[PDB]
């Protein structure tokens, strides 16, 4: 059996410290329903980030294969540092199948893809939600250049522009092992959490992930094992 099962799964195999469990289980939880235990384990996610590292000012979340729940992370943990008072963007960089948008319910009719390129502007790429301290910059209309967009010079001063006005920034991404978009975004954004489908995964696609991460300069602060 190739399946990485628990913290100790993750720490022989990975060595990197597990910084959160979400249990299996309408999508917001630290919003919606703040009393629930899956709220709490995200506030500890965000505790542990804190540990992990310095301070955390940028973030990208990625995982091996589709369907971990990477997005599912961004979003509650976002919300987690907005609580605390912290300004915080979450950006939707993924640009192949965008969901930040249909998360938070906002309209993804400007955002990253075309502020990258010039189309918008920053204050229309970037929505306010309905959550005090954090805003939302959706991924934009799915390009057919994703990785021009990302490599771009344009990207990494956006990247530098909004670091200066947020506290901290959360980025979503494609999985890893799919297409090369996460490791592009290590450019811009050092740090990293790797998300991982606790019922269903490779220990060596993990690795591979965690090698092409570690290839393109990211410091992976840890692991999140989801839907155990
Ligand atoms: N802890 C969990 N328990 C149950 N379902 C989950 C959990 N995390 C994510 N999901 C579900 O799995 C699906 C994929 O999650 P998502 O975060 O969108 O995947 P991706 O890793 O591709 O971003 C979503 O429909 C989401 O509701
Ligand atoms: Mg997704």
């Amino acid at each position: 059996d190739k399946r990485i099962k628990d913290e100790e799964d993750v720490e022989k195999e990975l060595g990197l410290p597990v910084l959160g469990s979400i249990q299996k289980f309408t999508t917001l939880f630290v919003y919606e329903k703040p009393k629930s235990t899956i709220s709490e384990k995200f506030r500890g996610i965000r505790s542990n980030i804190m540990f992990s590292k310095g301070e955390v000012k940028r973030l990208l979340v990625t995982s091996e294969k589709p369907g971990a729940g990477k997005s599912t992370v961004v979003s509650n943990v976002a919300i987690t540092y907005a609580q605390a008072g912290y300004k915080t963007l979450v950006i939707d960089g993924d640009m192949r199948k965008p969901t930040q948008n249909y998360i938070f319910n906002e309209q993804n009719n400007n955002g990253l893809s075309s502020l990258i390129i010039g189309r918008t502007t920053m204050s229309e790429a970037i929505t306010s939600t309905e959550i005090e301290n954090l805003d939302l910059l959706t991924a934009g209309p799915v390009p057919p250049n994703p990785s021009e967009l990302i490599g771009s010079e344009r990207f990494k001063e956006l990247v530098d522009l909004f670091n200066k006005r947020y506290d901290i920034i959360i980025v979503d991404t494609p999985p890893v092992n799919t297409v090369t978009d996460a490791q592009l975004y290590a450019r811009a954004i050092k740090d990293s959490l790797l998300v991982i489908d606790n019922e269903k995964n490779d220990k060596n696609e993990v690795k591979k992930a965690k090698a092409l991460m570690e290839k393109a300069g990211s410091n992976i602060l840890g692991v999140i094992l989801n839907k155990t």
